[PDB]
């Protein structure tokens, strides 16, 4: 039971504690209500109310009574995850991963313009309707909540950013460049880019792949946290090896956003410039609710 809710459905485990299917009693409306698992949070996320991009899920409000915190977010009926699940004996065809790639992009470029990092992007937050649209759920949310338990739940580190890896503190926009970059790859070869299963075996899976980082390529990086000198010397492979069949507009694209050094990271802005782009258009995806 819920005061101001009826017909309450779980829905998923999330970061910060049971995301619920809702309908708001006055109303009649759909959201998706997300218990946070128990101010500063509170002002700073309802800043968050303000935010209005195409790309971006709403956050309809922020609710704080009987000593509990409820996150109300707009409705969609799924999530990447599933897509690409039920999409894998056929691959998500290639102008839809533009279109997706294209939309995520814009609306990650709106966040980061407004300075709000998402720093935990991954297919389980990515929404999408039957129109065509793709969006980015929680955004905001791990700065306010100080990166920090709110789940006993096991956390996924496929989408983390090295620096993050390697203990670094200070986060920055390459962050959620560097998860969309491992997004983007998923969705083209159908397998998770580098589907850790510990923070060590994420950070040796991304170094197997991309070469072990050192001072050439990222300044900076050997007087990072958790870096260790006794770290493996791995060799880089080829994006040609890594992504196919993804052509060399996909290949340049995706090296920019997984370039090691977050300063040397492309931009969202940019991205939306690339070669990759001259071509996009926004086709409607097949899902089955
Ligand atoms: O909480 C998490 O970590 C991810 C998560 C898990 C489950 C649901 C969401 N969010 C939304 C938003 C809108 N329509 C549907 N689901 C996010």
């Amino acid at each position: 039971f819920m005061e101001n809710f009826q017909k309450v459905e779980k829905i998923g485990e999330g970061t910060y504690g049971v995301v619920y299917k809702a309908r708001n009693k006055l109303t009649g409306e759909v959201v998706a209500l997300k218990k946070i698992r128990l101010s500063t949070a509170i002002r700073e996320i309802s800043l968050l109310k303000e935010l209005n991009h195409p790309n971006i899920v709403k956050l309809l409000d922020v609710i704080h009574t009987e000593n509990k915190l409820y996150l109300v977010f707009e409705f969609l009926h799924q999530d990447l995850k599933k897509f690409m699940d039920a999409s894998a004996l056929t691959g998500i065809p290639l102008p839809l991963i533009k279109s997706y790639l294209f939309q995520l992009l814009q609306g990650l470029a709106f966040c980061h313009s407004h300075r709000v990092l998402h720093r935990d992007l991954k297919p389980q937050n990515l929404l999408i309707n039957t129109e065509g649209a793709i969006k980015l759920a929680d955004f905001g949310l791990a700065r306010a909540f100080g990166v920090r338990t709110y789940t006993h739940e096991v956390v996924t580190l496929w989408y983390r950013a090295p620096e993050i890896l390697l203990g670094c503190k200070y986060y920055s926009t390459a962050v959620d460049i560097w998860s969309l970059g491992c997004i983007f790859a998923e969705m083209v070869t159908r397998r998770a880019l580098f589907p850790g299963d510990s923070e060590i075996d994420q950070l040796f899976r991304i170094f197997r792949t991309l070469g072990t980082p050192d001072e050439v390529v990222w300044p900076g990086v050997t007087s990072m946290p958790d870096y260790k000198p006794s770290f493996p010397k791995w060799a880089r492979q080829d994006f040609s090896k890594v992504v196919p069949p993804l052509d060399e507009d996909g290949r340049s694209l995706l090296s920019q956003m997984l370039h090691y050094d977050p300063n040397k990271r492309i931009s969202a802005k940019a991205a939306l410039a690339h070669p990759f782009f001259q071509d996009v258009t926004k086709p409607v995806p097949h899902l089955r609710l």
